[PDB]
């Protein structure tokens, strides 16, 4: 509350670590459903289905460009993708398996960097 604050959370090396897992993520083998916008031309169903959608080109604009506050927000943004991946295919099929995987691999890095 007002003049009480919390002990300050040393956030200098925020960005620079979100761009490493960002990077990590990118050079992953199963990133390949991930790397660009889905083509709302040429995929029935993903716009009007798809609410929010996200992909990680997307995301290295927005941290290359000071669109993320936090790392809260990045997260989200990354956590998106795979939700969209959820929504969209079946968990049997190769882009269900990549977005589980991709998952699994994004909150692991997470957890060791931050947490």
């Amino acid at each position: 509350s007002m003049s009480v604050k919390k002990p300050k959370r040393d956030d200098s090396k925020d960005l620079a670590l979100c761009s490493m897992i960002l990077t990590e993520m990118e050079t992953h083998e199963d990133a390949w459903p991930f790397l660009l916008p889905v083509n709302l031309k040429l995929v029935p169903g993903y716009k009007k289905v798809i609410k929010k959608p996200m992909d990680f080109s997307t995301i290295r604009e927005k941290l290359s460009s000071g669109q993320y506050p936090n790392l809260e927000t990045f997260a989200l943004d990354v956590r998106l993708v795979f939700d969209n991946c959820e929504t969209f295919n079946e968990d049997d099929s190769d882009i269900g398996r990549a977005g589980h995987n991709m998952r699994k691999y994004f909150e692991k890095k997470w957890t060791d960097t931050f947490k």
